[PDB]
């Protein structure tokens, strides 16, 4: 059976890349190259509750667009972002970074602007057809805050944030109307963290955060008293314990975390991060979880076929353990590997020689 | 070398027997039995922080003794139960049931009644001898209160309440007067659980509730924000899984979960339950711990000699991994087992004939 | 529903036990005591491939006895030790030890004589009915040896042999007569282990020996090409490691290993030792398999009730790995435990109050 | 400080090349080429006892070359195949496959010619210098044969042979002279295994087969009545399980594994395989060993660079488990990774524009 995943790009000229992956042939077709705003080129995209609409952290916009088959994509609008005054003026390097959309009513989308004046979190409802509508909310963390990754309880009660530049994990609370409102937050473990992504358990007993500047999983435990995750001290390595890591020019690290997602069946989750020169492996690695929810252990930590460049995001199939694929904007290559007794393999791939392509797949099919 | 053990009674007349290990030759003799007021025998006793004195849960009493040798045990003092009026009189159930010697100053004693009118805590300061001074505090719990164990973290800042009949885990900050104050507490996951007693993992990170009807142990982190634990979700048999345990002429069960306690390394605890009749056996449990203080795993749940009777309490040598005692009050042995590459076994025992021999042994040499 | 077990004795007066297990009620009483030759207690029973027969090791002879139901059993033969020409004279210690009843044609029975005069295996060819018809052959070890326990491949081509005194393995080839034909032999790993019973994987894969003296179990991979055992190095202790085992009167051990046996499934197996003391504990293993046969790790070492006495012998319920039985003659008990959730725990009990009663227990239903 | 390694070719002209790997700085510079017979490029070297000498499979000889220091190695003698007459015809497909140097006196050379007209080995003594000297004698295999490659137990007294297209293990006694003798061989476990080649435990206990169409490790434990391995039936993967792995244009496997060998402390062992088309990985693979030899389990299996062309061999440094390198002859690469935490990672690497550059490496300093 054929299947299709959309990819975005990290720079000009926007562009909604549809691939199609033959299960059978196990093998990867370029089918369509659908163009968007020239210049709101999406480095994150995500689709709603019913793969009707895809979302896109997408430079200075927030765009949305109908989907109606995994050729036709049609942009329906584009919303500045919102909270600090400079966040859109075309002098200041404010971007639209990450984007989450609910899967339960009212299905409004939580945004995320990223570096300077992005102490917001961005709020919109959508209509009737799930179109990005209005920006109903511009909710505050702190002057300091870069939250790059958020994720929900199971019952979407409550959202998390892992705020990279200000180094910790907030908490809100989603009121019926889709509004949040604070409950609070915890620093990361150590200073030289930095959460970028967060993933959740199906019980809601876990969540899990990536660290980009650390390098590692961090597990915790969500306390049901106040539904503030609390750190239960155990973490894994995104990249080989005593690899050398610092740029002698810069003393700034040579490897970031990048994102972690569970499987299909809940049972697994996969890591990446990705290295800062292009002759540097990226890695991949591998978890198995306990039906509570802790991570019982790493099952593998294996280097990618490039750096990952500002990539290397892994998107496991959402309805199936056997496949996840990933992105890379070193070179290029959107890879499909199947997972099979615990052991990851590549099955099929295709380059596409764009500028900036590779930042992230998304399952439609 | 010889060392040796002191051991108490669940019933009078009141007597603390002293006995001696020899763990060259394993070998155990009575070596002396100290009379004490005929109607205080002590079913918990406790050494302060340099074994120069015992402090005794002693029916209606707290008693104090200042210990200079192995022989020689003079009772100091005995005070009455703080708290509720009607915990005294003679006609009400009240007991005092377990008792708390801090090894930071002021090196307070924190003691707890049971069964009816035990809503509180009692709060002793010590003299400069270390006797039992006065009682500086009676400090509420709930009117339903039943705590039979407790344990404060690695710095003696905060204090940890096993609240059984109230079925839930208190928290309360220890102000450097000694006294305490409430912080709050949790209810246990259960409502069959039970609290009975706690430990402490040195890192401070994590905490362990033993479940008396529950028959299991429940693993807690402790939130640094708070100080107060939380569920991780992980839990151990204390009794065989599926085993027969429902009594069919009271629907009660079987087995009580007693006590759990961790090695001089840190490395390993060791957990015990009783059976509630004396043809059954009871049992005892080991664990292995991970150096941030989750549990590992369970290395073994094995039949002990007897039903324990009111007892089967383990207590590890507090300097040396090697060595672990456990009394029981059915036959009335001291029974002292080696811990050698992970398994247990026994090397030397003592019986002593006495009515209610056999409720805890402290370690002095 | 109801279950029965048979069950011999160490010592005259001869008889057979029978005791009924509800599996419900979980309760065990004795309901039959079947007298058989006075002189011929019997220390080892087995059941042929039917279940319609009963043969035993009985003292100075082999007798076969007829089952109609679990109270109906019919002394119908006894046949004298054969070898050595002494080996039946009433003032020779050699006595009638182990025996094995073959489940594929011809149904032959081999059986071993053990001490002095025991240089030699006795196989006895069986009636159209299974009653113990003659003995067709008395094949050579060396005499030195001293079998005491055997086990088929399989497939019923080959059989080897724990020699305990001799110290090592043998290995025959089974003729379709029934008759056997030495292939080989191998010492056991140290000069102190002291072969006493072997197991087989079902796969045939491995073998599983048992040493007496070294109280351990050690793995043997069957070569394919020859047929015979070849140690794995992997090894299993069957009493606590560092255990007090040197008894200072005798510079002889204070423990012996038992038996081994599989379970149903074959993914497990129990083995046992006992004290020579009867104040001191014997013990009691299990293990699980992986399936190709190797043993994947020890999954429990715990105490026995009693030393064992001169048995301790443990017997899997041979449809169902959910029941284990074990008898003892210091006592006199045939216990019943339930492995559930790899723990085991004791379900039912009886006590014999008769001589040498408990050598070991065999299920009929 | 400085390291050396040096590393053959798969193609002419031939060359030795040597690598400098400076562990501070963790980088890799070629220091020097040093020309040898055009026409017998070396697919794999090896040093004799004291690295004074370097022998090599060269095409159609057997070279022999002194080393005075990494830069400086003189070409000394060249001798043919020795074996079936056509060997050395420049028209039969003969080849000079591998290479063993005993360790121990007469330090002797043990040779295998690989493809057709080689069923037999060839053993070379050596001059007081350890030149090659003389061939003293052509061993017989089966008209069949081709081993590709060997190895002795610690002792020196048997050497065993991973005959490849004969699909079998192969047992030769080595007599003091130096001169071998056969006792025996095993057909590989399934008859696509194809052994490859044999790695040793140092305790003797274990030897490891690797099989190269079978893509698997296969532990063998070594009796010691016959010094013949025998297969344990535990085999590891060296390549995903599922992976595709047949050519349509063929039904030949895709991949073939190639070489397996231990680290300096005997604790680990390293192996990989190699891909038949460049635009598939090959894999690395960790195992850790138990004390007594069995292998305890696989710790990864991981993607490499490149397909490994002919190549993809891992090359331990013999005196710490901290490095090892790997070469490949599809793009010329000698990596050096670092062994850490039972992880694996880059350090550095370099790469030789060369014809058939990266056939094996060893290490001199
Ligand atoms: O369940 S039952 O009532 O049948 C047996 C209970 N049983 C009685 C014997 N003792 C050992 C006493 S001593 O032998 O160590 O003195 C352990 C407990």
């Amino acid at each position: 059976p054929l299947h299709h995943l959309m990819i975005g790009t990290w720079t000009p000229p926007g562009a909604i890349f549809t691939v199609q992956f033959d299960d059978e042939k196990l093998t990867c077709k370029l089918i369509k190259r659908t163009e968007i705003p020239q210049d709101e080129p999406i480095s994150w995209m995500t689709f709603d509750h019913e793969r009707k609409n895809i979302y896109g952290a997408a430079m200075k916009k927030w765009s949305s667009f109908a989907v109606k088959s995994p050729t036709e994509i049609v942009h329906e609008a584009s919303h500045p972002i919102g909270g600090h005054p400079r966040a859109n003026d075309a002098d200041t390097n404010t971007r639209a970074i990450f984007l989450l959309a609910a899967k339960q009513p009212p299905y409004a989308v939580y945004a995320n602007p990223f570096y300077k004046f992005a102490g917001y979190g961005n709020v919109f409802s959508v209509s009737e057809t799930g179109k990005l509508e209005k920006n109903v909310q511009n909710y505050e963390y702190q002057e300091n805050t870069g939250i790059h990754g958020m994720v929900f309880d199971p019952t979407e009660t409550y959202l998390y944030s892992a705020d990279l530049t200000a180094n910790k994990l907030w908490t809100h609370r989603k009121l019926a109307s889709g509004e949040v409102e604070l409950v609070g937050s915890v620093d990361a473990p150590d200073p030289g963290d930095h959460p970028r992504w967060v993933a959740m358990h199906p019980t809601g007993n876990y969540l899990y955060a990536l660290m980009e500047a650390g390098n590692r999983i961090c597990e915790y435990v969500i306390d049901p008293a106040t539904h503030m995750p609390v750190y239960t001290h155990h973490s894994f390595p995104l990249i080989p314990p005593g690899i050398p890591d610092r740029d002698p020019e810069t003393g700034k690290g040579l490897y970031r975390a990048d994102v972690c997602a569970l499987t299909f069946s809940g049972k697994y989750m996969f890591a990446s991060s990705r290295a800062n020169k292009f002759e540097l492996q990226g890695y991949i690695a591998g978890f198995k979880l306990r039906d509570c929810g802790s991570i019982e252990k790493q099952l593998f930590l294996s280097p990618t076929p490039t750096s990952g460049g500002h990539s290397n995001a892994v998107s496991p199939c959402p309805w199936s353990d056997e496949w996840m694929a990933i992105t890379d904007d070193q070179e290029g290559w959107l890879e499909i590997y199947r997972w099979k007794d615990e052991f990851l393999h590549r099955v099929a791939r295709v380059r596409i020689p764009e500028p900036g392509f590779g930042m992230n797949a998304i399952w439609y099919d």
